C-alpha cells in the first residue's frame, strides 16, 4: 500500500523491541483496566468513582475546536526556505540576508468555501499559506492560487463568504446567492474567469501556483521603500484535473490533495515552488493605470518582470496532523522589519481579521502552540498573563513601560517606513472602478479558443441554477467584458433551459 | 424548482410591499454606507475609527462554533407527538396522559461519523433525536436507525469513535483503524451486520426507522416499575439507496437527506413515525437469556410484542438552521418523571456525557437557547449565573436551599424508583459475552439469499483494504457467527486481492 | 434594617399567598429531592444517574466568568436621562431631539483598579458609565469621575494599569511600580494632582461628578461639525471621604458604595446628575494654546462655558446583580448618528478596545443580553450565528450584501463627517508636550492651602514606600510643576523616611 | 525593606551587565517603538495598520480569566514531601516508598468565600492544597485548616456557597443567608464551633494545621485496604490573631497571608508541617459509634492516635504568580495506586465537581499547563486533540484502545479495590444524624472558659444582624448543643439588640 495506508504499521515497525507504555489518566495515574466501567454488580449502575471513564468521556466531550471560518478543509506541510538570489537592495528583512540561507516553513493547503470533511476536488480557490521561522519573528505570507480575488473592499469579504456557504435556512449550497452577489458586484468578473478556466481545479496541491496576491512594501536598510508583489509557482509543472475526472474523485476520495502530498513527501519526491518578486517604484505607482492595491489588478509581465529569490522546499509530513495543521495559525500582520503593509484596503482588512479570528478559534494564547511558537526567535515584551498560559509567563520581569529595571526595550531600528496620503478621510466608491480591461486580456490574450469554451460551458453549466434575472444580469457583465464570452455564455444557458 | 431552491424568492415575496429595514450595527446604530470603508484619501489606509467594518468582521470571526464531536452533519425538522394508546399503566410521564395529547417536537437526523460539509449518503448509522417539550420539561429520545450499538461498555465509546474518524497523522480515513477495532472487539458483529445490509444506506431520512435502542424504565402512578424499549417506525416505508447510486449522489448532491426532508416538508407530505414500546417485567428481565440491558442484544418480538403509543408527524422546517439546527442539544438526561435510567453501563455513559459536550460546545447556559428551553415548563430552582446569561436569572430570588422565603421547593411524588443491586462494586467483563446467537438470526432469518450476497459483497468491499491479519481476525470472527457468512466474505476477500 | 438587608424578607413578601413554585432541574424536570444523593445503601457510593447533582453542580462549576480587565468592582443602577435644553443645533442626535424627551439609561459605576471583591472606600478613579437606549441604538458615555486621564497615548494603557495592579512575582499592590511609572511619565502630573486630592475618595457614587473626559464631535442635520466634552455634575453636592474615615470603611463595609447606591434608590431619594456640554469650532481647535484632543488637558470654563442639555436621575435598582451590573457592556464605540469620534489618540483606542474585551468576556454575542440589546430599536444586518445565540438569527432573510431580495440597506444620511488631515503617517512624539501649566493652575488658583498641605500629605504617604531615585524622580517633576508642591512633599518625605 | 518590596530591584541586580532584551511581539517581530501609535499627521486618527498596538491591546482584554468559584484569594509556595516513616504496611502508593524520599509539591493557600482581591485575614475556613508529583502521576491533596466541614452532602454545597456569598440582587455581604442556611440545617453546629473559635482567623499560612478532612482508603500490595484520615499540622506553632487586630490588617494589608509567607521563604526560615495518618480497619468502621464516612465527625485521638509519615518543606516563592498559583489545578481525583476514594458521599462529588470546573477556568486542556503537568511521571493514552495542545498530541500512536499496533496498554496491577455494598438504591437522609455529641466534647473538653466566651462572643456579633426568627432558630440549635453555649449566645444576641 501507499505510505499514507501504512501509518500504523510503520508506527508499529519503527516502535519494535519496546514494550507498551503504561496506559495513564491526564494527570499520569496508571489505568487498571480501561476496557470496563465500574458498577454494583455486573448489571448494575455505574458510579461516579470511575474517576478514568469521566476523565477520557470528558476529554472526548471537549475534542472538537471550532473550524476556520474560511479555508476549513486543508494539509499541512513543513520544510525549508533556500535564498538563491540577492534582494537586500530592495528589502533588509533578515528572511532574505544572504544566498544560501535556510529558514524553516510550515506550510498549509485549504479550499476557501469547503468546510472540515468536504470534497477536496471542487472548483474552489486554493490557499497557500506559509509560515517563515525567521529570526526576527514568523513571517505569514498567506496567499491563493490565484493572483487575485473577488472583491477589492474588506468590508464585502463576510457578505461574500456568506454567498459562497450554505443557506441560512436550508444549509443547501446556493448557487442563486453566489451569482446573486458575482452579478451585483462586476469587480469579481476577473477572478470568476480564473476560477471557471482549467486552473480552478488544480491537481493536487503540488501541481499549482502561489500568489501573496497583495502588493506590499519592501523597505532596505538605506529607508527607500518599493512596492512588491510575491510570486511562488511551482517546479512540478501546472496540472489540472478535468471536471468529470473532478466529479469521480469527489466521492472515490474526498482527500485527495491530503494523500497526494503526505505519499508525495512520505516516497521522497520532495515539491518545490521558486520564488519570485515583481517590483515597483513609488512614481512608477502613481504613473500605474489601474490602482496598483487594486486586489483585482495584476501586475503585467512585460512591464514587471519576476525577479527570483528563492526556492520553497516541502520535506516534512507532520507528526500529528491537529497539533500541526489545524491548529497553526497565519497572520499576515507577522511581517518580519524590511516587510511592511501596503495601502491595498484588502491588507488592511486582513491585518486585523486574522488575530482576531485566531484568538476566537485558538485561543487568547494561540502564539504559545508549538507550530505558531517564533521558536526561532526571542519573545520579549509587557504581555502577560491569559487564558491557557503554557510558559514561565516571563517570570517576574517588570510588566510595565516604560519602567526602570532593564525590562525589554524598543528597538528604534524597527520604525515603519512613513508616508503622506492626501485627500479627505471618509469612504471612497471604488465598484465603479475598471473591471473589464484585464479580464478581457486574459480572455483574448492567455487563454486560446478551446479554453475559452470550456470556460463559458463550466460558468454556464454552474449559472444555469439560478434565476433568469441573475443569469441576465451576469450574462450583461459577461457581454461588458467581451461580446464573444457573454453571447457563448448566454448560448449555453439557453441550451440548458 | 423545488422549494429548498426558492427560499430567497419566497422571503422576498411574503416581504412585498415592504420597505427594506434599516441597516444596523450590532448595538442598533443604522449603518450610512456598509459598502466602502474609511480611508485616508482614495488610496490610503483604512482608520481603526471605522466601527462598522470591525463590528461585522469581528462578528464574521466568531462564527463557527465547535462542531459535535460525532453526529456532526444533520437535519432538523419540527412537528407534534399525539398519543393514539393509553399506556397510562406503564407510565405517569405526562407526555403519556391522555389520548389525542400533541406534544411539540423538535427532531434532529444526522450521520454519526461524517463531519459538517460531508456526504450525506454514505454507510453509516443513522442518529434520529427527538426532543418532546413536556409539561415536565423536555424529554430527550435521542436513538438511531438501529435497535442496537457496536459496543456494550462506555468506555469503549472514544476508542470507537476514534477508529471511525481520520487517521490522527495523515488525517484520512483508514479502514485499518476501523477493522481492527472492529475485529478485536466481537460484540460489533451483530451492529456491523446492521451496518453493511441494505438499511445502512438509507434513501433519504423519511425512509429509516428509529429506536432509542436503550432499556428504559417506566413507572407508574402507582410505583410499579417495568423495562421498555422505544421504537418507531416510518409510516413512508423503509427505502434504501444502491451502493452505486449512493456512491452518485455523494458527488452529485452531498445535502441530499437535508433537502429531501426540506421539500417534504414543504410541498405538504408531513413524514410520520408510528410510535411503539417493547415492554417487559422484573422477573422477565432476571429471565431473559442474554442481559435485557445489552446494547448489542434486541428484544425478540414474538416474546415482547410492539405496544403502540403514538405517532410522530414533523410538519415545520426550520426558519433558521444554524438556531434550531446546529445549536439543538439532546440530553439523555433530559427524562420527566415516569421514564427513568436503566442499568444499561452505555445510558449510564450517557447520562453524563452529553451535557458536558453540550457546556463545551454551545456553552455553559445552553439550556437558554431558545430551541433547547424547556417553553412549555416552568423553570424554578437555585442554578444561578454563568457565561452568557440571557434571563433575569430569576431575580431576586434566593439562590441557597433551603431557606425560608419561599424559594422553589422538591416535589416529593417525582423521587425515583428503588432497586437493591447486589454482588461486589469493581469492573466486571463483558466482552466474552455472547456475541454471535443473534447476529446468526438475523443472518438466516431476516435476510434472503440475494441480501446475504450484498451483505457479504459489501463487507468485503469495505475490508479489503485493511491488512492480512486484520482481515484474517475479522473473517475468524464472522465464521463463527456463521460459516457461510465468513466463507462468502473470505472468497470475495480472495477475488479482490 | 435598611432596605437593602430586607432583600430577602420583602421577596418572600410581596410573594405572599403564593405557594412555592416547583424546583426544577435546568431542562425543566421537577426534582424529586434536591437535599440527599443516591447512594448504594446509607453508606454507599454516589451514582453517576444522580443527574440532579451532577447538572446542579456543573451549573455551579460554571458560575464565574472572567472580571473586566479593568474596573471590576462595581455597582449599578437604571433610569432615565431628560431633555431640558435644545441642543439641536448642535448634534443632530435622537437623544436630543425635543424638550422633555425621556430616554432609559443604564449607570454603572467601579474603582479602576479594584478587582471584584475589593474595598470601594479608596483612592482610585471612579468610572461612571452611561448607557443610553436611543431609538438609533444604544450610546455608551463611559466617563470618570475626573475630566482627564493620566496619560494621553493608548498603546501606554495597559502598561499603566500594569503598574497599577499587583506585582507579577509577589501578586502585591506596589507602590514602587506605581511611582516609577507616573515619574517616567510627566504626563500624570495632573490626575495624579486630581487623585490625591480631597475629591479622590468620593462619599458614595452619588457625592461625585462625571466626565466623558474626550472630545466629541457633534453634527447637526446641516452637516457642520464642532467639538465637543460632556460633563454631568452631581446635584446631591460634591462630597468626600477623609482618608482616616475611608479607611476605617474599608474594613467596616467594603461594600459602601453599592449599599449607599442601593439605600437611596430604595428609599425614594432618587439620585440625579445635570449635564452639561463645552463645545468648541474648528477653527478654536486650531487655535487652542493646547491640543484639544490632550486627554490630560481640559477646557477652562471661561473660555467654554458649559451649556446644559438634561438631567440623568436613576430611579431603579438591578432585579439582579449579575444579569444587569456584572453582563452589561460599555462601548464606546456605540455612537448614534450625530455623535462621533475625535482625533483624540486614547479615544481612537478605547473604540476598539472595548468590543475585543467584551467579546472575551461575555462572548461573541454579549449584544443579545437583555442588559446590552437596544432593545428600544431594531437590529437588522447581515451578522449571523456565533456562539450562543439566543435570537431567531434574523431567520432566513439573506445574509449577503448587497443582495436582489429586500435584506436590510444601508441608510445614506447616517454618513460620517469627513475632515482633512495632513501631514505624514508616522508614530509622533507626545511624551515632551506641556505636562504642568494647567497643573499648576489647578494648584494655585482652584485649591486652598489647606488642601494643599492635605494633597501633599497624601502624594507623601503614598509615595515614602517607593525607593529613594523614584521619590527624587518624582519631586523632581513636581518641583517642575511648582516649587511649593515639591517643596512640601520632599519635606513630608524627609519626615517619613 | 522587606524581599517581598525588592522584588524589581532584585531582578535588576540579578540580571547586572545584561543588555535590555529586544521589545517584540507575540510573533517575535521586533517593535520599533512602542511608546506612540500611528496616527494621520500629529493630530490625527489612529490607524488599523498599527499592528503592535492592537496585539499588545487585545493579549490586555483577554488577560483575566475566571476566578475559582471558591476559593479565590490565594497564596501559593512549592518544597518537597519528605518520607521519614514506613507505612508500606498501609499503602503501596510510590510517594511512600522508603525512608527519605523527597516527592516535589506545590501547595496553595486560600479562603473559602473571599473573591479574588478581597481582604485576607478574615473568619473564614482556610484551604490547603498539596499537588504530589509521584512517579505515578500526581496526587492532589485538598484540604482545609479544619478536619471536618459545614455540611455531609454534596448536593448541599453549591446552596451552602451561595449563602456564604453575596446576595443575588444587592451584590453584599448577608448574614441573614449565612445563618437562615445555618439555622436550617444543624449539621454545621460543629464547624460553626470550629469557625468561630481562635482558629478562626489564623496568623498567616504558617501557623495553621492542614487536614484533608475524609477518609480514604489505603491498599497495600497484598491487597488488604484500611481507611485513612491525613492530618500535617504546623511545626510554628498554632498562631491566631485577634479579632481587632484581624479588623486593623483588613485595611492595613488586605494581602497579608501572601506577604507573610513571600517573606517568610524568602528570607530562609523554611515552613514545615509534620504529616501524620490516622488508620482505621473495616470492622473498627462498621463499629464506629458514628458514621466513620461522615465529613462532620472527627476521629478521637485516643482511639485512633496519629501515625507519623513524613514532613511538608516548603522552600520555593512562585517565579510568577498567575502561571503557578492561579492556573494550578487540583483534583481529589488524582490518587496515585494505594490511594483511594472512601463511601463519603462528600468525596464523590468532589471527584466529579473539581476537573469541571478545571476544564471550565482554565481549559480542556488544563493538564498541559507546566504546573499541573505530572512532569516527573510519563503521560500516555488515547485521549487527542483538544482546545490550546501545546504538545505533540502524542505524534501518530494509534489513538483507539485495543489495537494491535503496541500503544500504551492498561497495567492490570493498578486495578481498584472491591467492596461489596448492600442496601437499596435511593436517597438516603443523613440530616438528621447526631449533630451535637462531638460539639459538645469539643466545647466542654477542649475549650476553657474564656475561649468559650470568645467563640460566643464572635457567634454573636457576627448573628446579630441576622432577623430575629433566625436568631432563634441558631440560639435553639445552640441549646440543643449545650445549654451554657445557646445561653451565652442568647444573652450577648439581647444585650446587642
Ligand atoms: C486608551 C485608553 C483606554 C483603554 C484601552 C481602556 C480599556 C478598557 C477596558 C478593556 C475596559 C474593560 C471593559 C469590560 O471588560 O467590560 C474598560 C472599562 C472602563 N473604562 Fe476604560 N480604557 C481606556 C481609558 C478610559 C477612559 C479615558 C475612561 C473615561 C473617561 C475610561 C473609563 C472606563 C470605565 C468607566 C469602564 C467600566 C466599564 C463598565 O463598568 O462596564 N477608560 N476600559
Amino acid at each position: 500500500r501507499d505510505p499514507a495506508s501504512d501509518q500504523m504499521q510503520h508506527w508499529k515497525e519503527q516502535r519494535a523491541a519496546q514494550k507498551a507504555d503504561v496506559l495513564t489518566t491526564g494527570a499520569g495515574n496508571p489505568v487498571g483496566d480501561k476496557l470496563n466501567v465500574i458498577t454494583v454488580g455486573p448489571r448494575g449502575p455505574l458510579l461516579v468513582q470511575d474517576v478514568v471513564f469521566t476523565d477520557e468521556m470528558a476529554h472526548f466531550d471537549r475534542e472538537r475546536i471550532p473550524e476556520r471560518v474560511v479555508h476549513a478543509k486543508g494539509a499541512g506541510a513543513f520544510g525549508y526556505f533556500e535564498v538563491t538570489h540577492d534582494i537586500t537592495k530592495y528589502s533588509k528583512a533578515k528572511v532574505f540576508e544572504h544566498i544560501g540561507k535556510k529558514t524553516p516553513i510550515a506550510v498549509r493547503f485549504s479550499t476557501v468555501a469547503g468546510e472540515s470533511g468536504s470534497a477536496d476536488t471542487v472548483r474552489d480557490p486554493r490557499g497557500f499559506a506559509v509560515k517563515f521561522y525567521t529570526e526576527d519573528g514568523n513571517w505569514d505570507l498567506v496567499g491563493n492560487n490565484t493572483p487575485i480575488f473577488f472583491i477589492r473592499d474588506p468590508i464585502l469579504f463576510p457578505s461574500f463568504i456568506h454567498s459562497q456557504k450554505r443557506n441560512p435556512q436550508t444549509h443547501l449550497k446556493d448557487p442563486d446567492m453566489v451569482w446573486d452577489f458575482w452579478s451585483l458586484r462586476p469587480e469579481s468578473l476577473h477572478q470568476v474567469s480564473f476560477l471557471f478556466s482549467d486552473r480552478g481545479i488544480p491537481d493536487g496541491h503540488r501541481h499549482m501556483n502561489g500568489y501573496g496576491s497583495h502588493t506590499f512594501k519592501l523597505v532596505n536598510a538605506n529607508g527607500e521603500a518599493v512596492y512588491c508583489k510575491f510570486h511562488y509557482k511551482t517546479d512540478q509543472g501546472i496540472k489540472n484535473l478535468s471536471v468529470e475526472d473532478a466529479a469521480r474523485l469527489s466521492q472515490e476520495d474526498p482527500d485527495y490533495g491530503i494523500r497526494d502530498l503526505f505519499n508525495a513527501i512520505a516516497t521522497g519526491k520532495y515539491p518545490s515552488w521558486t520564488f519570485y518578486i515583481q517590483v515597483m517604484t513609488f512614481n512608477q505607482a502613481e504613473t500605474f493605470p489601474f490602482n496598483p492595491f487594486d486586489l483585482t489588478k495584476v501586475w503585467p509581465h512585460k512591464d514587471y518582470p519576476l525577479i527570483p529569490v528563492g526556492k520553497l522546499v516541502l520535506n516534512r509530513n507532520p507528526v500529528n496532523y491537529f497539533a500541526e495543521v489545524e491548529q497553526i495559525a497565519f497572520d499576515p500582520s507577522n511581517m518580519p522589519p524590511g516587510i511592511e503593509a501596503s495601502p491595498d484596503k484588502m491588507l488592511q482588512g486582513r491585518l486585523f481579521a486574522y488575530p482576531d479570528t485566531h484568538r476566537h478559534r485558538l485561543g487568547p494564547n494561540y502564539l504559545h502552540i508549538p507550530v505558531n511558537c517564533p521558536y526561532r526567535a526571542r519573545v520579549a515584551n509587557y504581555q502577560r498573563d491569559g487564558p491557557m498560559c503554557m510558559q514561565d509567563n516571563q517570570g517576574g520581569a517588570p510588566n510595565y513601560y516604560p519602567n526602570s529595571f532593564g525590562a525589554p526595550e524598543q528597538q528604534p531600528s524597527a520604525l515603519e517606513h512613513s508616508i503622506q496620503y492626501s485627500g479627505e478621510v471618509r469612504r471612497f466608491n471604488t465598484a465603479n472602478d475598471d473591471n473589464v480591461t484585464q479580464v478581457r486580456a486574459f480572455y483574448v490574450n492567455v487563454l486560446n479558443e478551446e479554453q475559452r469554451k470550456r470556460l463559458c460551458e463550466n460558468i454556464a453549466g454552474h449559472l444555469k441554477d439560478a434565476q433568469i434575472f441573475i443569469q441576465k444580469k451576469a450574462v450583461k457583465n459577461f457581454t461588458e467584458v467581451h461580446p464573444d464570452y457573454g453571447s457563448h455564455i448566454q448560448a449555453l444557458l439557453d441550451k440548458y433551459n
